[PDB]
C-alpha cells in the first residue's frame, strides 16, 4: 500500500518520508518504555514522539507517533525491530511499521499543540527534541497553543 515501509527505497533516496507509525503496541505499555525501547537502537534519531493513552480503558491506543530527523534512521529501527516480538505481559503481539499520513514535526507540532492532550499530567502529553546541532536528541518544551 502508499504506507508500506521498504528498506531499499529509503536507501535509494526515492521515498524521503519520515514521519512512521509504530504499530500493535501491548495494552499496558506506557510512553516511558517505548521511549526506552526506542533509544536501544535509535537515540538521538528523533524529534517527534507520541503514544496516546486511553484514561478511562487503562491502556494506550495501540499505536505511536515517531518522526525521525533522517529517513535513514527508519532502516535502523526496521532492521533491528520489525517482525520482533514486544515480549511484555504476556502479548503476542509483533513491533510493525508503516508510514504516518501527517508528515514532519511542524505538522505534528501543529497537530497536537491545541489539543486537549496538552491539559493531561505533563509525563503522558506528546513530545519533541531538538532535531540538528551539537544537542540533538534532547527534548525541547512542546509550543504552546496556538489560540
Amino acid at each position: 500500500d502508499r504506507n508500506s515501509v521498504d528498506y531499499a527505497q529509503i536507501a535509494s533516496g526515492i521515498d524521503t518520508r519520515t514521519t512512521v507509525m509504530i504499530k500493535n503496541i501491548p495494552n499496558k505499555f506506557t510512553q516511558q518504555m517505548l521511549r526506552d525501547y526506542i533509544d536501544v537502537t535509535n537515540k538521538g534519531t528523533y524529534d517527534f514522539l507520541y503514544l496516546r493513552i486511553d484514561f478511562v480503558n487503562k491502556c494506550n491506543v495501540g499505536y505511536a507517533f515517531i518522526n525521525f530527523i533522517e529517513p535513514q534512521s527508519i532502516i535502523t529501527f526496521g532492521k533491528a525491530r520489525v517482525g520482533t516480538q514486544w515480549n511484555v505481559f504476556h502479548s503476542e503481539k509483533i513491533c510493525d511499521i508503516s508510514y504516518a499520513n501527517i508528515q514532519g514535526k511542524d505538522r505534528l507540532i501543529e497537530k497536537f499543540r491545541n489539543s486537549c492532550v496538552m491539559d493531561e499530567n505533563p509525563a503522558y502529553r506528546p513530545k519533541i527534541f531538538v532535531s540538528h546541532g551539537p544537542n540533538r536528541g534532547m527534548e525541547e518544551p512542546f509550543p504552546a497553543p496556538n489560540n
